[PDB]
């Protein structure tokens, strides 16, 4: 019943063209960008070693029910939209808490807690660890007397109202041991040897299994696991291990994932500045019917995905001009109820059938990523999917010059919506441009172009906080105080360039977006605090302008000046020799 989308294209580049990937990247960006992803497969002579034993190698399962995989669910969004207008009438607003690292999920919650006779009766009972648990929730950290608190504050409101009348107050594993489990598994399931079970019939059966409310079907997967902590599938060189000459190749490769960040065409690398959280790679150990939703990469941009070993790894891509549209199908659904709560949109895990945003006119590609194969996702396409038995992945995110742009344009919906950012996008491009020298031309040429529009934008709201009655001007480093201070009081972004503070708290902040924010204190005094006085201006420009354009002279001793300034090649350094 279900329609196996169109395959995305695959690369099987050369040794030469494997040489750099990121050049390789680009060389192909303009192409595969259009379908949202797209695979590599390595030439065949590559087949780096595992450095992970297995016997050994202990991760805590993470757990997943097909059947409600799917929150954006009729039910659930009824609910949510009911229990919205409630609060609303109440004067309040309805807040989703976060419990463990992700959106408390109400519905749930609520039906939970209501089918062993309400909050009073679970309280003097002390059962709100068994529902927790059945929530999916890790014990033993305690999450019982925390939803307990988060239920009261939220959900007992409108469990009185709801129930009868009533309502006056108050109120304001091992990696060898999952293998024996995901083989044996499916093999039970569909009755043949693992390897022997088609991909079609296995993409068949698992998005029938979703809508599907006739069965249950419950499975295991393991995630967030980073290479800092449970180590690289890789071999690298840090201390750790004396590395085999066999091995000494594929430590070094830039195809290795440790490596990407660091490579002179990746942001990342030259800034001994910060964590990004993504220098580094993280795991997917994976199952059969083992999924993951529809989502793009935190500030968008890049991820690059190689599948160690084991069964293949399905995927469906989308492309970044159809994002716009993906998001707003899906808005389609409770569009009261995301007017009140825009993030919560991407909140909601859903995994919506490719087949629906087809017939809404979204492209969706796909593929089947097969053991020793690269995965690349561009910037802002929404990728989901599933894996077809055990295996074994590794994936970075990652970014380039061309995503600058897209970095900027994200940080801008990021502050449209209420959301976090994961670092500073405008502090990145300084860091940048502070070490003008030893930088990627292709980032220097983008950096001015990017940096000339935040002066003119800052510089605008720089004078548009005067006219607002601000007098003193102070002068705060912004980088070396943590992120959450550095916040704005709602919007809620990481401030580098300027900032707007008042004497109401000594510290709470407003970005120059949002003053009127701060507090109800008139204009009065103060206080704009900056980074750099607008001696930045002809300072970092030249720096950044220096390298852009001595580059651009010297393409219009000069194959020595490419050596000592580190210019990059292919093309006119083959016209030299
Ligand atoms: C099944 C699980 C281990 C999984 C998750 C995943 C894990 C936990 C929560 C959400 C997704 N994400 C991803 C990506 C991406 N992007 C690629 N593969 N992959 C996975 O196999
Ligand atoms: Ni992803
Ligand atoms: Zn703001
Ligand atoms: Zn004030």
């Amino acid at each position: 019943e279900f329609v196996p989308p169109p395959e995305c294209p695959v690369f099987e580049p050369s040794w030469e063209e494997f040489t750099d990937p990121l050049s390789f990247i680009g060389r192909i960006r303009p192409l595969a960008e259009k379908t949202g992803i797209c695979k590599i497969r390595p030439p065949k002579d590559w087949q780096p070693p595992f450095a992970c034993e297995v016997k050994s190698f202990r991760f805590t399962p993470r757990v997943q029910r097909l059947n409600e995989l799917e929150a954006m669910t009729r039910v659930r969004l009824d609910f949510l939209d009911q229990l919205a207008k409630f609060w609303e009438l109440q004067g309040s607003t309805l807040k989703i808490p976060v419990v463990e690292r992700k959106i408390l999920d109400l519905y749930a919650l609520s039906k939970i807690v209501a089918s062993k006779g309400g909050f009073e009766m679970v309280t003097k009972e002390k059962k709100w660890s068994k529902v927790g648990s059945r929530l999916g929730y890790l014990p033993g950290k305690g999450t019982g007397s925390l939803l307990k608190s988060h239920y009261e504050r939220i959900l007992y409101p409108y469990e009185l109202f709801q129930s009868g009348v009533s309502l006056m107050g108050v109120q304001m594993y091992t990696l060898q041991s999952f293998g024996e489990m995901a083989d044996n598994f499916k093999s039970d399931y569909f009755n043949m040897p693992v390897h022997m079970v088609p991909t079609e019939l296995v993409e068949k059966e698992f998005w029938r299994l979703v809508s599907s409310i006739e069965e249950d079907v419950i499975v295991e997967y393991g995630a967030d696991i980073s290479s800092k902590d449970f180590g690289s599938g890789f071999p690298v060189k840090d201390g750790r291990r004396k590395i085999l000459p066999e091995e000494e190749e594929y430590a070094l490769s830039g195809w290795n994932l440790n490596n990407m960040p660091v490579l002179e065409q990746s942001v990342l690398a030259h800034i001994n500045v910060d964590i990004s959280g993504m220098k580094v790679p993280w795991l997917y150990v994976g199952m059969c019917f083992s999924s993951f939703c529809w989502h793009i990469e935190d500030h968008w941009s890049y991820s690059i995905n190689y599948l160690h070993w084991g069964e293949p790894k399905t995927w469906y891509g989308v492309p970044s001009h159809a994002a716009e549209q993906l998001e707003e199908v899906m808005r389609e659904l409770a569009p009261e109820l995301f007017e009140s709560q825009p993030d919560l949109l991407h909140q909601l895990v859903t995994i919506m059938n490719p087949n629906v945003l087809m017939e809404h006119g979204v492209p969706v590609y796909r593929t089947n990523q097969c053991a020793g194969e690269f995965v690349v996702t561009f910037p802002r396409a929404y990728h989901s999917g599933f894996n077809q038995g055990y295996n074994f992945a590794e994936a970075v995110n990652f970014c380039t010059a061309d995503w600058l742009p897209i970095g900027r344009q994200c940080v801008n919906h990021y502050r449209r919506l209420r959301r976090h950012c994961v670092f500073s996008h405008e502090e990145l491009i300084f860091k940048m441009a502070a070490d003008p020298e030893c930088l990627d031309v292709g980032l220097a040429a983008m950096v001015c172009k990017e940096l000339t529009l935040m002066t003119e934008e800052e510089t605008r709201l720089r004078e548009s906080v005067v006219q607002m009655g601000v007098l003193m001007s102070e002068e705060e480093v912004f980088e070396l105080v943590p992120d959450d201070e550095r916040q704005c009081s709602a919007c809620r972004t990481t401030c580098f360039l300027s900032a707007l503070t008042c004497s109401c708290n000594p510290e709470r902040l407003v970005c120059l977006y949002h003053p009127t924010d701060l507090c109800p204190c008139p204009m009065q005094k103060k206080c704009l605090r900056y980074r750099y006085p607008l001696e930045d201006l002809p300072s970092l420009l030249y720096g950044v302008k220096v390298r852009a354009q001595s580059y651009d002279t010297w393409v219009s001793v000069m194959l020595e000046d490419a050596e000592d300034r580190k210019y990059p090649e292919n093309d006119l350094f083959r016209k030299l020799r």
